[PDB]
């Protein structure tokens, strides 16, 4: 194990194995700062710039003041190593540096409970895979049918979409249903109103580091070089305007209407320790999508549901993020493989994630079965999609030995259309 | 009209004023600035020269790399410096003509100076709105029976574009590499893209966003709609079919965008514009606008291979070949409460009108690659060559005037 000068609970999400990056201001000061969270404290990143003397960062110092974690994304892996070793050092418990020196503390820590977290960074482009391999067969069956499922592509690359940047919230932002076109009879002229079928979608997204040329791809092989961090993310969906809309352009109003991200942003270091094999692929991908690197993880994941009028909020679903046919790598090598420019700060998701077993299914479109199953919330109460009033909060956490990296909560309550 | 010397034949009147970014030998630093004649006004130089109730507490924003700040601003502002431009232009408020200082510093000429983006798009969209087009896919796709799909009629289809591969006019595309399908009855291939394609549209930026949460009333959507430019959706065919069921346009569109530099104020097109196309069945009450929001544009679309000696038009069409408009565009995209920022671009889509001669892809112009497509010099075509490249131009035509677009040019390098 490992300690810090500051106490962290057995279950804490943010031990000093963690270390996530995250947004924050608080009342005492408005100005929104980069800070490290710490047992139930945050370090303040600008406060202790200074002594970030190494030489990744000595010279790079600012990029600790910005509002958002971009420029320090940019820098690349070895200026986060080297941002994360003097972390873990600084942090000790047996470090007098910081630990020693009252004032500097006094001013470099604050109480997470006092902050109020902001979007990690400025997104430029959000896009959405689909890698999780019984979520697309899932929305297959009951698309197509139990024969043909999956479509032809999936095997053999990690599809995806161009998502909405604007609309992607922090935890805690309340998301209102939203109105749109709907076609509930197909004899029928489609229809202008509320959504009647708003579901939410467990996901993870990763944030890109440097970013490459315009033009030019990056290898699978230097991929990892590229990936920041992670987060939770809830992908919004109204199933309903989706629907009616979707063909032949994909996903659009049925999803961009709010899309949220927890605020830590967990850094690819601290979850290297939970990598496990990646899944034997068949058909085997063409060669630039083929790499031997490790790069799936076991990450828990639950999703609570907590109706207006309920006081226990009760858990839908329980899957892991071990779960995907396709890696981070393969998705970012893809992305870029036509010359995409992905840039520092880019956000790139999982798509819905589903286990084999329903109880794991990361979507009430899949847990009720389209409308078909009762989802049980915790007696005389039952779901089928989203009710106007109800809280989802996404938890996810990896399991060490005597401590555990979490990322903190990705939460949302249901306002009221406005029809 | 100005004291600036303007030919007759100029995109760049008195009448037009664009709005763009800039920057020169002299000064590396992106700046905004205003095309009249064959000259380039200087708004950072001439800031102090905005002393309106909407503008003089706000000449910063003309200080700024990017346009996003002025376009944030709203109409009441824009209107005013569009006034203010008009009247130094004229010599009205002769501050401009006669303070030979300041005129030294503030004008600059176009042809030194390098263009950049005009604003920093956060988020770029794809409309599929030109009728002709989206109706030569569906038959190419599905046959004439089956040519439109169900929604098509309804409400204005696009999906989310890539952002970052937007590129500013002039800058060399890469034929893409990717994943291809040429057999159904074998594995994926991967290689460079063989049927590369431009794809002529014109694109509007948002000014003032919406709340997120809080659609943008139809009756409201032109306030947030401040000017527009030419675009070339370059597309790689064969990986865009491969990859594009269920989830949409990927890989096959984000290689690179190409927009031009000038913005043109919606006030200067103003003049151009005509009846809305009859919509039959109407659309629901949301998308239904009386004002008419159509505008008569002429576009055109050369091509110049290598050894060629001159470029050939293979395209002439008109911007008011689109069924659906920007405000219903604009409206549709903020109805579920999506927060549009200042900067976003909504695009067409591919504009294609009923005669051939008219259509926007060669896609279509060679009924995939079924007919050649004659580009002069004894050459044919049916997708674009390496070392082809393709010039998109427009304007609308006023009495003894026109307003320009200048060009929307790219040049296809080989594939890495
Ligand atoms: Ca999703
Ligand atoms: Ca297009
Ligand atoms: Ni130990």
């Amino acid at each position: 194990g490992s300690m810090s000068f500051i106490p962290v609970a057995e279950d804490s999400d943010f031990p000093i194995q963690n270390l996530p990056y995250g947004v924050f201001s608080t009342q005492s000061n408005p100005k929104p700062r980069i800070g490290v969270a710490i047992g139930d404290q945050i370090l303040d990143l600008s406060v202790i710039k200074h002594l970030f003397t190494g030489p990744a960062l000595s010279k790079h110092q600012h990029v600790f003041d910005e509002t958002t974690l971009n420029n320090f994304m940019g820098l690349g892996q070895a200026a986060w190593k080297e941002a994360r070793a003097s972390l873990q050092n600084l942090l000790s418990a047996s470090q007098a540096r910081l630990r020693d020196d009252k004032e500097l503390r006094q001013r470099a820590f604050t109480s997470q409970a006092s902050a109020t977290m902001h979007l990690p960074a400025t997104i430029g482009d959000y896009t959405d895979f689909y890698s999780s391999r019984q979520h697309a067969t899932n929305v297959g069956i009951m698309f197509r049918g139990k024969e043909n499922a999956l479509l032809p592509n999936w095997l053999h690359l990690p599809v995806g979409y161009h998502g909405r940047a604007s609309s992607i919230v922090v935890s805690g932002t309340p998301i209102r249903r939203p109105m749109g076109q709907m076609r509930p009879d197909n004899s029928k002229p489609p229809v202008y109103g509320a959504c009647r079928l708003l579901d939410m979608e467990l996901e993870m997204a990763f944030f890109v580091g440097p970013g490459n040329r315009f033009g030019e791809p990056i290898p699978i092989s230097k991929a990892h070089e590229h990936i920041f961090g992670m987060v939770l993310m809830n992908d919004w969906s109204a199933r309903d305007i989706q629907q009616w809309e979707y063909v032949p352009l994909g996903p659009f109003l049925g999803k961009s209407f709010g899309t949220t991200i927890s605020p830590w942003v967990v850094p690819m270091d601290a979850l290297m320790p939970f990598v496990v094999p990646n899944p034997k692929q068949d058909p085997k991908p063409l060669p630039y999508l083929c790499h031997s690197q490790p790069y799936t993880f076991d990450i828990n994941l639950s999703v609570s549901l907590k109706g207006e009028g309920m006081s226990q909020a009760a858990t839908i679903c329980r899957s892991n993020f071990k779960h995907m046919y396709w890696t981070m790598l393969q998705q970012l090598t893809h992305h870029s493989v036509n010359g995409c420019n992905l840039r520092p700060g880019d956000l790139l998701a999982s798509g819905t994630i589903s286990g084999s077993d329903p109880e794991s299914f990361g979507s009430m479109l899949e847990l009720s079965w389209k409308g078909t199953k009762a989802i049980d919330v915790g007696q005389g109460q039952t779901r089928t999609f989203l009710l106007d009033g109800d809280e989802v909060i996404i938890t996810g956490h990896c399991q060490g030995d005597g401590y555990r990296v979490g990322f903190g909560q990705c939460a949302g309550k249901v306002l009221p259309a406005l029809s």
